[PDB]
């Protein structure tokens, strides 16, 4: 806590899972409305809501790192093997899940929507026939593919990339039968919060297995992503900055997991290594995680114009007095076993 | 809400003080996001004083033309001039602020006026030449200030916690000990993130038996150190506060000029809020050439404590306010625009 900050114990394997929570927790406005939440009713143990205010809580006031198996019990991956079966979207996903849902009818519902969520398109349109399919969608995340991708604006450029379809995977238009078709995807909106996953985890046919991409794939600290929106906005263009970078040092679940963050936004980085918070250079956080057995996983970019409302203050006046009494002894009670 | 994106309020009847104190408490950003925060679904829609704040502060956050108070005087029953000239400018202050106090109870957001606005300190009466003391906790959620013989807030503050002696024709009962000579005084205890000064310009003249405006010069600063008036100081959090507001009138009765002085973000940039007319102003109109001496000068100060600054004047955007409560206001918009 010489950073200001503190960290999350190393309590069994949980790989991906403290970069997670470090991300999250630096999420201010998310943790402000996670205060919020009516959880004074809940179980205890059971209630995944009550053990991410509690990790939260701790995470903002304790000078020691901070446990985590409350947590992992309420949502049930309590061995190695969850890990292993989850991709970390997997874990956000049930996290902010179980949240957006408990804020349902209160003060702060929609929250998680307002914050992580975004707007696509998906359309099939055929070449020589006059038929479309477009469908709406929406994205709390977005997995980007890194093989052959020298950069991040080279994988946006493939994600839009439009796909034929004719030969032996021609589209059935219907009425108009096998028809040649184009395939693809055009970005709508994008969030406050960013959340890309580089795909570096990939099947391999011959081992029957996954293998992890250790290739050099390079992101900017600043990320301009008007050029993939279908109309741009003047007056609030889609500029991002970085904010979390969650690193993997390895080939399998065995490896070493860390995540940079500059958690005010101002380029001021930091290493959260479990219980080990230090301050770091900005390469050693962007640049030294490009790769080509140590890089990035998962970046966490904020939305320019929204800097300063994801990351407000957030102190102990936004924790109600209730929730702070029940954490407060709860703690007493451990402390006592 | 064109030239500074800010947008004024109307000038619809004799309100006095009361436009000055709406921008004041809608700039208090914690506060606003609090007030949206509130469930008023069920509130009668003409009745309820904090439904009516939620309508101010949405339409000085949206609309482009000045906006309206007449729902907001007829839901706390001051129609008349005659209500305001009843009522010090606190007064008026602690109406809005009970009622959506009380509205706040056992929701997410209760105690927040308290943490925003209430101070502690300490009251005392000691007799000197025997062993009796009475102590008296207080809350207080603003501060009268004495300008008259002042010449700046150092020195108000000053004399708000000089020690009174009670002595020859005035001492203190006793009670088992008698009359006995003593000493009384205030200590403050604690100060809030926001601090509201009243300035007790507005004084009882013996001879013309009535109150008169005293427009004697009283100096107060951009930046406020007040740790000297604490009992006990924390050297991780000094007693500093930025100025904020400050609300001023010009001729001497509430048939005067009322306008009210913001820098909105912490940032010692200046706007002038005229009822309906906003406009960038310099540091110097706002402050010091409202020190008086025919000319404005203040009546109410608001400085906000520098370590909560950024917290007070949070970011509040058109996503804190809840989806329910925007349809509410603006099926009641639609309606008022229907005639
Ligand atoms: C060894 C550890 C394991 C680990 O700790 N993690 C956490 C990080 C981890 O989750 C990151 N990661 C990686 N590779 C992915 C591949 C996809 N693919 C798709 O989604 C398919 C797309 N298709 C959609 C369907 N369409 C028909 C066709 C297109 C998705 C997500 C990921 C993904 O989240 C991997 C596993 C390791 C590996 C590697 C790095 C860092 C640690
Ligand atoms: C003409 C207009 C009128 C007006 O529009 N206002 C709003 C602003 C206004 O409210 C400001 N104001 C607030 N509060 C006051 C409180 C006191 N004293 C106390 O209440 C403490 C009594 N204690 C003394 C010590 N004792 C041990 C215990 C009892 C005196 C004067 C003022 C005062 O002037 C005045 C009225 C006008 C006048 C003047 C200026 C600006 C406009």
């Amino acid at each position: 806590k010489h950073t200001g900050y503190v960290g999350l114990k190393n309590q069994g394997a949980t790989c991906y899972m403290n970069s997670l929570l470090q991300t999250l927790f630096f999420t201010n406005q998310l943790r402000k409305a996670v205060y919020m939440m009516p959880t004074e009713g809940d179980d205890s143990s059971k209630s995944v809501p009550l053990a991410l205010q509690r990790v939260f809580y701790e995470l903002q006031h304790s000078d020691k790192p901070v446990g985590t198996k409350k947590l992992t019990k309420s949502f049930g991956w309590e061995t190695l093997d969850s890990f292993m079966q989850h991709d970390v979207q997997e874990l956000c996903r049930v996290l902010l899940d179980n949240v957006e849902n408990k804020m349902k009818g209160t003060c702060v519902e929609g929250t998680i929507p307002k914050l992580f969520r975004g707007k696509m398109v998906s359309y099939i349109q055929c070449k020589e026939v006059d038929y479309r399919s477009d469908r709406r969608e929406d994205y709390y995340d977005i997995q980007l593919s890194i093989k052959g991708k020298k950069n991040i604006f080279e994988s946006f450029v493939d994600y839009v990339a439009v796909e034929q379809l004719d030969g032996d995977n021609k589209y059935d238009a219907g009425e108009h039968g096998l028809q040649e078709a184009e395939k693809g995807v055009k970005f709508l909106t994008l969030p406050p919060v960013l959340h890309l996953q580089l795909m570096r985890f990939m099947y391999d046919p011959q081992t029957d297995q996954n293998i992890k991409i250790n290739d050099r794939f390079e992101f900017p600290e600043q990320l301009p992503l008007d050029e993939f929106l279908q109309k741009t906005d003047p007056k609030d263009p889609a500029n991002y900055i970085l904010h979390a970078v969650l690193v993997h040092s390895g080939d399998n679940h065995g490896g070493h997991y860390v995540v940079y963050l500059n958690p005010k936004g101002d380029g001021k980085w930091c290493k959260f290594d479990d219980d080990v918070v230090s301050r770091c250079t900005k390469e050693e956080a962007i640049e030294h995680n490009y790769g080509g057995c140590t890089n990035a996983y998962m970046l966490v970019y904020i939305r320019e114009s929204k800097l300063s409302e994801v990351l407000q203050a957030v102190t102990d006046h936004d924790i109600p007095q209730q929730l702070v009494e029940r954490l407060q002894e709860e703690k007493r009670i451990e402390a006592q076993k």
